[PDB]
DNA sequence: AAGATATCTTA
DNA sequence: AAGATATCTTA
């Protein structure tokens, strides 16, 4: 399938920036540098297989619209699929991580509010989710390589694990940010994602629970803050 | 000096050099995205080595943050003078038009501008000079295709026009918000030669940093107290009250 | 001014 | 949970 065929592409596949008169700058250690590391490393690689399945592939014309890659076949326009890559690091492996993944304000509330095309026009939602071990940064970090030197330059990461999978799947009850509300993943181990062991049964439950959380903890006291004591709720009337 | 060296190595190096891409240590080169985050990240990897190449012809010594999220991006100094640190930070925007004004997000005002410890590499008061290196570069009309080794002249780059500046935090800071949930500081809203020719709003770091510290987070809790720098020196001059 | 994009630390 | 890091957008 499509998705067969991208998990598989990622999954078989970095040391600095390089300018066009030859010079190449290490990597920094901030969060900030690897993201923009993994986006682009994913980029040429979702554009060659959707390419191969006849699909169109799309990225936000506008900043802060969401997703980083909209796809879809030319004939049904109606039915595209949203991509997103997501990052986080690991201090030790086996670690439990989470991710963000995205706001609960927005698109899932609005059908337009900052995202590509109208919500209702997306069938599907992947997270494509990096992660890393954390490493820290060099004073060979700090020179310039050349060419011929890169095998020598050191980079702020050791061992990558990726994996792919639906939104809601590795969507969790805590929220993933406080001041710009996010939703959070489940607090799991890697290949609990790519078991795909979440906790929300439908994507429409998935939904349900998001689109009805409170901003104000106060508020959400007296609502539910967790799965269990939304089912609750929901047993009550809401 | 430090300083003047700094700037002329920013210009030069960064007037000849443009970054088209990441490169992989088998060969394979990845282009650039269009988007700020993906470009402030470059100019952010791209300073470091200058910053490191000056610093050192002064006897400088250069630290980066040791968590994820602590300012600045730089400290500099000498062992010879510790309680005396620089705060490098490199800040990025963008513009459509060439000769548009321009405006920097320059941190928060409630993290270390107001607590010692919080948020920065060494407690506050062990900094004499806090400056900002823009970056402003400009948008281009947007690729998805990997290119080898031995073509990176048909990469094509997403900015058009990178211009970068180093001046003094306080200088160039305005009475205004920089972002609403992020609580930032904002900069002056001026053409780039304003922001080199330090044309600011506050006539001392130590009227900055006052404005900033009783800053109230909202339009509502601030009309009683002061929203601009006309209405903080008149409370000021109403007995800060 | 007020909230969105992404992700993290502090506890 | 909340508030930090950066920067943008909308009104």
């Amino acid at each position: 399938s499509l998705r067969s065929d991208l998990i598989n592409a990622l999954y078989d596949e970095v040391c600095g920036i390089i300018s066009a008169e030859g010079k190449i700058y290490p990597l920094g250690s901030d969060t900030k540098v690897l993201s923009t590391i993994f986006e682009l490393f994913s980029r040429p690689i979702i554009n060659k297989i959707a390419e191969k399945h006849g699909y169109i592939v799309e990225e936000p014309k506008q900043q802060n619209h969401y997703p980083d890659f909209t796809l879809y076949k030319p004939s049904e326009p109606n039915k595209k699929i949203a991509i997103d890559i997501k990052t986080t690091y690991t201090n030790k492996e086996n670690e439990k991580i989470k991710f963000t993944l995205g706001g609960y304000t927005s698109f899932i509330r609005n059908n337009t509010k900052n995202i590509v095309y109208p919500f209702d026009q997306y069938i599907a939602h992947w997270i494509i989710g990096y992660v890393y071990t954390r490493v820290a940064t060099r004073k060979s970090s700090l020179k310039t390589y050349n060419i011929n030197e890169l095998n020598e330059i050191p980079k702020p990461y050791k061992g990558v694990k990726v994996f792919l999978q639906d939104k809601w799947v590795i969507a969790g009850d805590l929220a993933g940010s406080g001041n710009t509300t996010n939703i959070g993943s489940i607090h799991a181990h890697y290949k609990d994602f790519v078991e795909g062991k979440g906790i929300f049964d439908s994507e429409d439950e998935f939904l349900d629970y998001w689109r009805n959380y409170e901003r104000t903890s106060q508020l959400r006291n007296d609502k539910y803050n967790n799965i269990s004591e939304y089912r609750n709720w929901i047993y009550r009337g809401r």
